[PDB]
DNA sequence: TCTTAAGTAAACAATG
DNA sequence: ACATTGTTTACTTAAG
């Protein structure tokens, strides 16, 4: 990991929670498959877990699951994500 | 332009 | 006593 990823913070996680078994991620997980699969961050500066955080709270494309709590894709939003993805890969 | 997405820092409350 | 998690405001840059 050496560059900046071309993807921003909402990509990364949906990219998270869909490739998670069920669409259901929690937070620190979420920060896991952004390193594994995104070794930059190892190195990068203190506050992206922040801008994570930060992204999954008011992005309307996450919700919340309660019965830590689990972040899973809003299947209204869904295709808003796809698209983004699409764009820069 | 008017608008919105996006990144970052910072300040908390709620959580266990 | 504490780290994690979650919400909120604020200032900035890029894109359309
Ligand atoms: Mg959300
Ligand atoms: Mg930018």
């Amino acid at each position: 990991g050496n560059c900046k990823p071309p993807y921003s913070f909402s990509c990364l996680i949906f990219m998270a929670i869909e490739d998670s078994p069920t669409k259901r991620l929690p937070v620190k997980d979420i920060y896991n498959w952004i390193l594994e699969h995104f070794p930059y961050f190892a190195n990068a500066p203190t506050g992206w877990k922040n801008s994570v955080r930060h992204n999954l709270s008011l992005n309307k494309c996450f919700k919340k699951v309660d019965k830590g709590s689990l972040w899973c894709i809003d299947p209204e939003y869904r295709q808003n994500l796809i698209q983004a993805l699409k764009k820069t890969p």
